[PDB]
């Protein structure tokens, strides 16, 4: 059994800049602008090549705990990014792998569209509420829009 959903969103930053900032610094930009939902990120293993592993702390309090995250494929041909939540508190008694599938596409407004799919391959075919799917979609959109709030002022991440 597997859960699967998406959060495709137009974004006020160009596709090459989304690739530099969001994809190629989804490891030190993603916590620096919203540490109430990504308190930390560090690498446990690798460098960004396929099979690289991060570990994540979300807010370090009674709201949420921890995640381990295998980078599956960064690909600059598409633009795309896959990574799997492989371990940590978030999978719980419901999910067993939250494998993201981001695609990035241009827009003439001076921006992009970011097609954030995710898989969620379950344990024991456990059911989940669509309101909790919204809570997951909405925390991801809150992290994303914190990076865009920097990238609308400063789209050239370095």
């Amino acid at each position: 059994g597997v859960v699967t959903y998406d959060m495709e969103i137009p974004s006020k930053v160009p596709p090459v800049k989304l690739y530099k900032a969001f994809i190629l610094d989804g490891d030190t930009l993603v916590p620096k602008v919203l540490p109430h939902a990504i308190k930390c990120v560090k690498i446990l293993e690798g460098d960004g090549c396929a099979g690289t592993i991060k570990e994540v702390t979300f807010g370090e309090g009674s709201h949420h705990k921890c995640v381990k995250q295998r980078v599956d494929a960064i690909d600059k041909d598409n633009l795309t990014y896959s990574y799997t939540i492989i371990e940590g508190d978030v999978l719980a008694e419901k999910f067993e792998s939250i494998s993201y599938h981001i695609k990035i596409v241009a827009c003439p407004d001076g921006g992009s569209i970011c097609k954030n799919r995710s898989i969620y391959t379950t344990k024991g075919d456990c059911k989940v509420s669509e309101e909790e799917i919204k809570l997951g979609k909405e925390k991801a959109a809150e992290i994303f829009k914190a990076l865009e709030a920097y990238l609308l002022a400063n789209p050239d991440y370095c």
